[PDB]
């Protein structure tokens, strides 16, 4: 199981900017990713859903691919 934080179990269209910041922290800790700069994802869930894989990589060269794949996993249900 991915041990998603309780507040992040809402559909991501409803995530706030604070939720997205918590999502980044969860991804980094749960999957032992390299450090992600929270300041490069100052957006809400609707904003996050508009990003392409490349948008993720430009904000996080080291972990952007993983973040996009984790969001895809959540979306696939």
């Amino acid at each position: 199981s991915i041990r998603l934080p309780a507040h992040l179990r809402l559909q991501p269209i409803y995530w706030s900017r604070d939720d997205v910041a918590q999502w980044l922290k969860w991804a980094e800790n749960e999957f032992s990713l390299r450090p992600i700069d929270s300041n490069t994802f100052e957006m809400n869930g609707k904003d996050l859903l508009l990003l392409t894989k490349e948008d993720f990589r430009y904000r996080s060269p080291h972990s952007g691919d993983e973040l996009y794949e984790l969001l895809q996993h959540i979306l696939k249900q």
